[PDB]
RNA sequence: AGUAAAUUAAGAAUAGAGAGCUUAAUUGAAUUGAGCAAUGAAGUACGCACACCCGUCACCCUCCUCAAAUUAAAUUAAACUU
């Protein structure tokens, strides 16, 4: 049994930009992260600050 | 331990009727042993006495024995003289 994560793969966007995606659970709640690998902190959660 | 707590929603059953019941969700803890030891099991030893006691005195009836003398009921060797 390997205890190591399974590294997601590095996407592109239209811009060329990189960026990957994961998706969590916690309770009921889901949610479907798009972490981009350059950026200024600028988190958006269903398209609000 | 997503537990307690708190806050919500729905459902069953009714024509209507619960502060009840069932189910779902949200927020979300504190504590878990230097005893003073309660049960249930395991092991361990011992305690108990039955198969779930004696003593005295209480009324009851019976045989038994001794027992004071009394009253008797009855018994028994027979010898001896000419
Ligand atoms: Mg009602």
């Amino acid at each position: 049994q390997s205890k190591k994560q399974l590294i997601e793969p590095v996407q592109y966007d239209e811009q060329g930009m990189a960026f990957s995606t994961s998706e969590g659970r916690r309770k009921s709640a889901t949610a479907q992260a798009v972490v981009y690998e350059h950026g200024s902190g600028k988190i958006h959660v269903n398209g609000v600050d």
